[PDB]
């Protein structure tokens, strides 16, 4: 696990090696009330939802807190309002966020598309999927990462979003974000801002009215074999447990 430093094992969670020696500094990271924290499972292919949030907050570019670059020292001195990305589980986030400070948006995605995206990000797909099912990837069990943010979705500084809802209902979503983030609009400004989010999304879309590539919903169906999928579903039901979280696996 930590053999040859491949991973850094922290309180039962396998983290990338670059997380070693800074979990105390992140726990203590001073959060500003005007910060916007975007959390995603790694390589989950939600960039487009990220662009929409960025666009909303104003009615390679975004730093990751725990990454080698730009580093925590640069992130401390960034001018407000800061847009800060992380892949850490809720529990490993700055302790200020656990007390209700600032605003954390978690972007979930159904786990079948997410494994394809992760695998296609730039190894058989099948070993990768197996490593995913056996909780072997950096940042830990996906089932744990998602269920912890779902459990906190009613918290006042937490908005749990699902990637697929951005395609089924962008309108609800954009306003949900506007209100969460205290971006105050009259009617017309909300209609306009929504139409900008729409145009920005639609510009990646094809005849499915869905993005082409890793951000496509139902992508997994073209990749998973029948047995792979039967093995997945079985793991998924077993690891999800009593959790009442559901996804759209296609649109």
């Amino acid at each position: 696990g930590e053999f040859e430093s491949k991973y850094f094992e922290f309180h039962g969670v396998r983290l990338p090696p670059f997380c070693r020696g800074k979990m105390e500094e992140i726990a203590n990271f001073p959060v500003r009330p005007s910060d916007v924290w975007i959390v995603t499972y790694p390589k989950s292919g939600t960039s487009l939802l990220q662009e929409v949030v960025y666009l909303v907050s104003q009615g390679e570019q975004l730093p990751v807190l725990e990454y080698p670059q730009p580093g925590l020292d640069i992130i401390k001195e960034l001018t407000s309002p800061r847009l800060i990305k992380s892949h850490l589980p809720y529990r490993f986030l700055p302790s200020d966020l656990h007390n209700g400070d600032s605003k954390v948006i978690y972007m979930a995605r159904n786990p079948k598309d997410l494994v394809v995206s992760y695998y296609q990000f730039h190894g058989t797909f099948q070993e990768f999927c197996r490593r995913f099912m056996n909780d072997k990837l950096g940042y830990g069990s996906w089932f744990e990462h998602v269920q912890e943010f779902w459990e906190h979705r009613m918290d006042s500084n937490v908005l749990f979003l699902k990637y697929e809802d951005m395609h089924r209902d962008l309108v609800t979503m954009v306003e949900q974000l506007a209100r969460f983030l205290g971006v105050s609009c009259d009617k017309a400004q909300l209609e306009a801002l929504t139409e900008h989010c729409h145009q920005l999304v639609d510009q990646c879309c094809n005849a499915e009215a869905l993005p082409v590539g890793r951000g496509r919903v139902g992508l997994w169906k073209d990749i998973f074999t029948v047995s792979m999928n039967e093995k997945f579903d079985l793991v998924y039901k077993q690891k999800m447990g009593k959790c009442d979280l559901t996804f759209d696996f296609y649109l």
